[PDB]
């Protein structure tokens, strides 16, 4: 008689749209391509190298997934904007931005070699911006879209040897609640996905050094490490009608690490 | 099967406050999910019959009667329910009241009335409840809080003091409880069209100002809510703990 | 040519510090003594805040002692009353009473729950509303209510401890929406770690002691004179456009991971 | 008393350099600075304007001298800093004030000015902090004050290239506390609200701006800069050394409140 609906769960599908995940060649990005796909939406791979991108969406398409590829160095604002104009004009809409492409440095901020410093804040902070701007364009004039921008618990608390890191990721923290600003009013929502302390490349020296690795187990309630794998639902989330009122707040997933002691 | 990571398929989901408002929306919310869930009314005909209603439409669905601002008889009905019906995994601590007035004049009744059902409340329901999924090894804890978890309006500077504490009192069920498989988080919303609001609603200089606030423009819907709560009572959240996420157009972050 | 500087003088001012009959409380009414302030010594035992009172006026201070328990709201406001009529106008209030209970949550005294509550939060509301009314009055008026590092992190067997914290860090705010536009200054002064006997048993482990100068950027406990430049600065011109913050003093833990 | 009390703020026997502090609240902040005792150092990019203005506090009856460069520049700055402590002396309170402001929708933002304000406002703050922080770390004490912004904490239209520095230095701050409280240094910000700067003409101009910024704002009106230099004497003196890594707001309840 009687018929269960899943009326708010369904809220959370990406079907019908398509979203660029920045630096998904590998990493944390590709794991977020992957996971959207799942969810329903069309992926677009993104590296500096044509034949890699185009192979990994190839290899998405062999999988059943609609895919595409974009190739660009998100450190270049006119490369970036020509090739999103250009994507945008011959294979479609790009509806979720996901702002992955990222670096790390390492050094007392006291000897941080000028290039490091240049090289951290062109690629986690210049390339937000230049992916964001090329295709909030395109999303303004549709009057829907969504950004999500990959921060770090550096956001919002410091680690020795990491001031520039920290740097850029509270800039692109705030830089989010500007999109917001300039961007809700065009039904675009603008948020920030934290990660904590994950099982990565990024982090394979601290993942590999044991005193490092039993300060952070005793550092991070959840008393563990990570897996990439726990980032996905967030961004399925934050990429979904599922969070249409959630605009310029950044989401931490972190095992409770910023919440205490 | 993507969606699998958000399903809370043999779950059981209480919502306190649940009769009316937000906590109506949200019950209904979760049990599209897949939970079970849990009306909760001071008013046992009232919170009995809603429960009735919700398995009309197919959903699973039981009740449980109980003042929040009341400890030990929290403690009973929970303990009773647990009992009876079984496990409650997931738990929002929606229950809450508003008063308006400046600080200066405020009465010390309506000061404490807040306190006991803001405050005391999320502290009586999240303790009773948490001895159970602690002894399980795994559950939810989702507590209500709103723009004044962190940005202050002038005539509620008392609810104000209630959901900061409230969003502190979530980072403490983490630090305690982390370690048990609980991940206690706060969902705190911007501007909603309830009966809590129905003064903010009727003044047109206040919703013409809200529309100015907000980036997104506009009030929020309930059903916007319901997202943000599958999400912090699924398996998509289980490393997400001790957080308070604002589901509010954009509200607290922008001047 | 010490414009900026004369800005930290306290001279023409009162400070009332609740609970500073020891610890905390008794440093900054010190402190704020030598910045010029006349001080009111608050306990609950009218013998210790007498003498109290008489000793800081042997030593040349102007002092006085108003006797109340923060919790309860009528006693407080009768106090208050009196007292502004008898003695005169209180400028700046501290609002420093506290205590703390350790448990794990779900072990957690109902008891030690509404003790917590009736000091660390009632009190902060009953003592600011009852000497706020003559502050706005006035059109000027300083208050400075004491947090914690609990106040935006948390610590396990003392979540209800830091619910009051961060309800007094909200409730600063409220104060500033609230008065402000009355010549208000209403702002938080949370410390970090300090050797007081609210933290005897913190003090007593050196195995904490240990845990807490790695996690603290200083590397050390502070030193509750460390925390008199704070309170100074709150209740004086020198903060006049300083509204509804909340000023840690804790050594750079909050910053850090 | 008062003599112990005061002592707290007092900087005599320090010396601060306040980058940016040809005009506006660069200019008043060294002024407070040497009202407080300390030695001065004006920074400007032009070396007449720089000496000019370190004459004219000398006689006032302030110690002051002058160190010109541009802030973003790194190398020029390094040597700067480092030919000022080995010709006058130590440098023991450091001001980052140096700032500019650009506005635009972002989608229609410049990159010219994306980067003339990265360069400023964020690469500022890192070239002039490293290149004194050297020196105060071998010496075991020093304060850095960065100026940062209510943009550190709540954007606003058309400024998020600004909101993104700002929040950038706030971040670098807590990072600075990371790496060199250990050694004694205290760094720490100063969030200004609103003020009546060159950098705010065409806001102070905005009728329709400065209505909307006396409502949004607890206190009802506009700061006035002298209110700022409590904030910066209280961060550059003893009475902060157990503050670190922290940004204070100076701005009349605006970020606390909706
Ligand atoms: N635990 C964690 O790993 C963690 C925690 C917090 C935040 N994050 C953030 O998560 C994001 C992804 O990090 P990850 O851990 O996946 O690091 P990763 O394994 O090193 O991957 C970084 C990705 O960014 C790409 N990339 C770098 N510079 C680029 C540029 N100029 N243009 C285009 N692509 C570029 C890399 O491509 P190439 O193969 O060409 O190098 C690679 O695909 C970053 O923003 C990082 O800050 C990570
Ligand atoms: N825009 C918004 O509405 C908004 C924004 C931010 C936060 N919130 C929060 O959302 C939550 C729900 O509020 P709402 O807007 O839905 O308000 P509402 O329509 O007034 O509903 C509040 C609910 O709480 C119940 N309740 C009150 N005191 C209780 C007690 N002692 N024991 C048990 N139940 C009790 C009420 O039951 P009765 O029917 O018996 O009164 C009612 O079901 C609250 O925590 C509120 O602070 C709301
Ligand atoms: N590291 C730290 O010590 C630390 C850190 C962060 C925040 N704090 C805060 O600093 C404040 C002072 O704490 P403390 O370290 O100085 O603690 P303490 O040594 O235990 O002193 C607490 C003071 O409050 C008084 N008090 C308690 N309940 C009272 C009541 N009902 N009415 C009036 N006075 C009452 C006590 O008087 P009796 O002698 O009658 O008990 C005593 O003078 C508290 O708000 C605390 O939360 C302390
Ligand atoms: N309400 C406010 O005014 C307000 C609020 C919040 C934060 N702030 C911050 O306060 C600081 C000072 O701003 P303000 O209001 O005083 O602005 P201002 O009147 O425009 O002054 C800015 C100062 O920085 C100097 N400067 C700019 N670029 C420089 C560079 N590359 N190298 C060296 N000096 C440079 C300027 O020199 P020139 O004379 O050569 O241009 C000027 O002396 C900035 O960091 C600003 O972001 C201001």
């Amino acid at each position: 008689h009687h018929h269960h609906m899943t009326h708010a769960l369904d809220r959370f599908r990406l079907d019908g749209r398509r979203a660029l995940i920045t630096g998904s060649g590998r990493g944390i990005g590709l794991t977020l391509a992957r996971g959207l796909a799942e969810a329903g939406a069309a992926i677009v791979i993104n590296d500096r190298n044509e034949e890699k991108a185009a192979t990994l969406a190839r290899r998405f398409r062999d999988e059943g997934f609609a895919a595409d590829h974009a190739v660009f160095d998100v450190a270049e604002h006119a490369q970036v904007r020509a090739a999103i104009d250009e994507f945008e004009a011959r294979v479609g809409a790009i509806d979720i931005l996901v702002n992955n492409a990222g670096i790390q440095r390492r050094a007392p901020l006291d000897a941080f070699e000028p290039d490091d410093w240049h090289a951290l804040m062109r690629v986690n902070l210049d390339g937000v911006f230049n992916v964001a701007q090329a295709v909030a364009r395109h999303m303004i004039a549709r009057g829907h879209g969504k950004i999500i921008n990959i921060c770090s618990v550096q956001s919002e608390l410091a680690r020795p040897t990491i001031a520039p890191y920290a740097a850029t990721k509270g800039a692109v923290r705030m830089l989010t609640k500007g999109m917001c600003a300039d961007w809700a009013r065009y039904g675009i929502q603008a948020n920030g996905l934290a990660p904590g302390y994950f099982e990565t490349e990024l982090n394979r020296a601290l993942v590999d050094d044991a005193a490092f690795s039993d300060w952070l187990c005793k550092r991070t309630p959840a008393g563990r490490w990570g897996q990439v794998d726990e980032l996905c639902g967030a961004a399925i989330f934050l990429a979904s009608a599922a969070s249409d009122f959630v605009n310029g707040q950044t989401l931490f997933v972190d095992g409770g690490l910023t919440s205490a002691v």
